[PDB]
């Protein structure tokens, strides 16, 4: 209940909250039904509409028009947008040339430089050179600021997880906001798009930037507006607040617009009645600009442009129906459309089983357009699992098509022709960034980057310190002329052992053999420096990662190959080689085809066993550095030591085994060498953070080796690739993944066919940032570079995505 008998004079857009059953008079009191009954008519004036026109230039002051011509307006902070253009000979923001903004331009009184953040919903990537022509404002901030060609969203791409993520810098599995729809099982309670529900604090995790800069003592404009509180309005708002005395003016503000997205479910991303939602997109930043112009803050104030998500082209008869596969259809619950999670519908049916609902799921039709996971087994880049409000069954949904339960579902609930939701590394779901004002560069165009990092960025702009986040802070340093983050690396926690050679060939019993018992002063001084680590330079081209976490582990170096190894795992953190673009690719000898060999640098008791391997019928074993690419027939018998040896499930040998034979020398020969660091990851609680020993689930039958979860590779370059990867003066480039260890090929549908058919699509579909594979890991790599440590960030969240242009 609201006593909604009080009134709204003098308190029209008021900044802090009122108290039930007191009425509000705040831009969200509508979505609340608590607005005082005056509320429409002293703070949603409309009158005479939104422009001056020649005749109302020094009008007499009428207080029921929308905004103002009179003369006092400037110094009320309530002219319309045009009143100097009309009134007093002035030009537009757009019509203007620009000129770069080396310091803020702020009137006396200003502390900082406000941040205003225009955010646009469903505004495609492609949109800033399609729609050019009829967004000239937009245009005139994406070339005289700083741009990104596209911003990747997270996933899944829909409007809710999006904008939260812009907002805490936070994967959705760590703000709770997981889609537009939730189930929370602790709670029994949901979440939903209409309704109240939402509005309960309790989904929503993580900090806000309207929060952390609260509690920092910046002021926040209240950032988000009733739906019908129209554009025009909300802009006119933002600039009176400008317009406020110093200790009561916000600092940052919002500005959100439902379209292009409204449009683009109707008419599809590029329907022709899509031109309009543009145009009327650029008006209101036109009139932002000349608004701020009028104040004189358009040299003052920093400006992002923002979008949540792009929009796909999508259709009714693009459905799948589950119960084109599943007999049980009832039993289950679905949450529909660009994406599906499937759940119980009730969980006193002991008779459910997820395991036979993902097999009737799996590769049942010849061009089948979603494939079902097990939550824990969806690409890692996704950062999609760790929270109780995700389902454990998760259906990625093939761009441009749905999937439903039954058909009834789609034509009882063609209407749209446009949406969004799918993989956030397709091309139409990219959205877009551009950054305009003192403290961003000027003209200057960055790589795409995740929106993951941007509340960073906005703290930094405001001189906030950023609550925990996903964001890596520096990677986005290239953006700002000043105000720049300067983090330092983290400090190495364990040191490495070096040992030499200390066990004799006899202490190991481990059930393991070798035929090379075979047979000189200059090449035995020479095998020794090696073990000694003459070629490291060659071969460990960034430095050795730095492992931040208590542990013990070996440095082993080997003519072709560096590996750390750890003793508490039995098996390397990492192993790193160089592969030049004239190496060769040998086969393993007959005579080496079972061949383990002892490492006499490291006790049988901190050794893998060949034993394990054989009594485990499940597993069997690959190794890290590939036999393939020795560099000669003696140095071959390296990789075959105990200690480059992991533990792998027949089905990834094939992959993995395609990826050293194969794959490495076509990098090698594409990028003119490439280095190479692999190794495993133990992932059991599908939180993307490194397992202790204690979180283990699996082992080697009768035996302490643990089992990875997931095999990474790290493989970089030289961004100039005239130069070598060995010999590289400049920037690098990188590609990784981290694959799944799985004991079958499910995932990929045709791999019964030859692994040139299919392996290479599942590493696509695996492709990782650095940033990934060192939170699974808990290593720090190119410790030891020239290059500056913000490039570094910069490249160390780089996402391969395969995508074409
Ligand atoms: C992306 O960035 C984020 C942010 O940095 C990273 O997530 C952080 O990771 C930390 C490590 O996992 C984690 O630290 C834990 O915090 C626990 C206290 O948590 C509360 O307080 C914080 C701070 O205000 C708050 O943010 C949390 O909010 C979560 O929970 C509510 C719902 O419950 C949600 O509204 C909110 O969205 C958020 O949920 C997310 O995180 C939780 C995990 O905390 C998940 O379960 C959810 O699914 C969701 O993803 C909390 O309100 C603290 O209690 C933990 O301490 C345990 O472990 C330590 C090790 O230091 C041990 O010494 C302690 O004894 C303790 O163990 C005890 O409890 C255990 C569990 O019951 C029990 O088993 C033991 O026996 C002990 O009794 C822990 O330190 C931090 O909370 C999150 N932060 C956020 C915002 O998510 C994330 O890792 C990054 N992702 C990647 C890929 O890098
Ligand atoms: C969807 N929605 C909103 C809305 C607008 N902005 C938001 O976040 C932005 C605030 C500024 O930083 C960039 C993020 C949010 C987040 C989701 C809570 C919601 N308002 N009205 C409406 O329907
Ligand atoms: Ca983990
Ligand atoms: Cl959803
Ligand atoms: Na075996
Ligand atoms: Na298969
Ligand atoms: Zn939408």
């Amino acid at each position: 209940w609201t006593a909604t008998s009080g009134s709204c004079k003098g308190r029209c857009f008021e900044l802090q909250e009122v108290g039930p059953p007191d009425c509000r008079c705040d831009n969200l009191c509508k979505s609340y039904s608590s607005c005082c009954h005056d509320f429409d008519e002293l703070c949603l004036k409309t009158a005479r509409g939104w422009e001056c026109t020649k005749d109302r230039c020094g009008e007499v002051r009428n207080e029921e028009n929308a905004c103002h011509c009179s003369e006092d307006c400037l110094s009320r902070g309530d002219c319309c947008t045009n009143y100097q253009v009309v009134c007093k000979g002035e030009s537009h923001w757009v019509d203007d040339d620009c000129e770069e903004i080396k310091v803020p331009e702020c009137p006396a009184g200003f502390v900082r430089p406000p941040l205003i953040i225009f955010s646009v919903d469903g505004f495609r990537a492609s949109y800033m050179k399609k729609g050019s022509k009829v967004m000239p404002n937009i245009e005139k901030l994406r070339s005289c600021g700083t741009h990104a060609p596209y911003m990747r969203p997270v996933y899944p791409t829909k409007t809710f997880p999006n904008l939260y993520t812009l907002a805490t810098g936070l994967y959705p599995e760590s703000h709770g906001i997981v889609g537009n729809s939730m189930y929370d099982p602790v709670f029994d309670a949901s979440f939903h798009l209409r309704g109240r529900e939402k509005f309960n604090h309790r989904w929503w995790g993580g900090q806000p930037l309207w929060i952390t800069a609260t509690k920092q003592g910046v002021r926040a404009g209240t950032f988000f507006w009733s739906v019908s509180i129209p554009h025009e309005r909300r802009i006119l708002t933002i600039l009176q607040w400008l317009s406020l005395p110093d200790n009561e003016r916000p600092s940052v503000y919002a500005f959100y617009s439902e379209q292009p997205d409204f449009s683009g479910h109707k008419y599809g991303p590029f329907g022709p009645e899509m031109t309009n939602p543009l145009r009327e997109i650029d008006k209101t930043v036109g009139q932002l600009m000349d608004g701020l112009k009028q104040l004189r803050l358009h040299r003052c104030v920093n400006v992002i442009f923002v979008g949540d998500h792009g929009m796909e082209d999508v259709t009714c008869d693009r459905t799948e129906f589950l119960s084109n596969y599943l007999t049980n259809v009832d039993d289950i619950t679905l949450v529909p459309g660009t994406l599906g999670r499937i759940r119980a519908k009730s969980i006193n049916n002991s008779k459910y089983d997820p395991k036979t609902i993902i097999a009737a799921l799996t590769c049942k039709k010849p061009d089948q357009h979603f494939k079902p996971y097990m939550k824990q087994h969806l690409p890692k880049r996704l950062h999609y699992a760790n929270n109780r409000r995700i389902e454990d069954i998760h259906l990625l949904v093939d761009r441009r098509w749905h999937v439903a339960r039954k058909p009834l579902d789609v034509y009882k609930k063609c209407f749209f022709q446009g949406d969004h939701g799918f993989d956030n590394k397709v091309n139409s779901m990219q959205t877009v960034f551009v950054g305009y004002g003192p403290t961003f560069k000027y003209r200057t165009k960055v790589p795409p980057f995740e929106n993951i990092e941007l509340y960073n960025v906005m703290c930094d702009l405001l001189g906030l310190k950023p609550a925990p986040n996903n964001g890596t802070h520096g990677s986005l340093n290239h953006l700002l002329r000043t105000n720049t983050f300067r983090p330092t690396m983290p400090d190495e926690v364990s040191r490495p052992n070096y040992p030499g050679i200390m066990y004799l060939q006899s202490e190991f019993d481990l059930g393991c053999t070798c035929d090379d018992k075979v047979e000189n002063k200059l090449e035995e001084l020479n095998k020794r420096l090696h073990t000694k680590g003459s070629t490291k330079e060659r071969h460990l081209l960034y430095g050795r990662p730095a492992v931040l976490y208590r542990t013990s582990y070996d440095i082993l170096y080997h003519t072709d190959f560096e590996s750390g190894y750890s003793e508490i795992f039995l098996m390397p953190l990492w192993t790193s080689y160089t592969i030049s673009k004239q190496a060769e690719v040998s086969s393993i000898p007959e005579h080496l085809t079972n061949c383990v060999r002892p490492d006499v640098r490291v006790s049988p008791g901190f050794s893998q066993n060949c034993l394990a391997y054989k009594n485990d019928k499940q597993m069997s074993y690959g190794f890290l550095f590939p036999p393939y690419l020795s560099s000669s027939p003696e140095a071959k018998y390296d990789a075959f030591l105990v200690t480059n040896m992991v533990p792998m499930y027949p089905a990834f040998k094939r992959v993995w085994a395609y990826f050293q034979r194969v794959l490495v020398k076509k990098y090698a020969s594409e990028r003119n060498g490439v280095n190479v660091i692999s190794g495993p990851i133990f992932d059991y609680n599908y939180d993307g953070l490194r397992d202790t020993e204690d979180e283990i689930k699996q082992y080697v039958e009768g035996s302490s080796i643990p089992v990875p979860t997931h095999y990474y590779s790290i493989i970089t370059s030289c961004l100039d690739f005239t130069q070598p990867a060995d010999k590289c003066d400049g920037p690098l480039s990188v590609s990784s993944f981290i694959l799944p260890h799985r004991p079958d090929n499910d995932e990929s549908c045709n791999s019964s066919e030859d692994e040139s058919k299919w392996v290479e699509e599942l590493m696509k579909m695996h492709t990782a940032r650095v940033r990934d594979i060192e939170h699974l890991t808990g290593l720090d790599f190119y410790r030891k570079t020239s290059r500056s440590y913000s490039e570094i960030l910069t490249l160390k969240t780089y996402l391969h995505t395969y995508e074409s242009e």
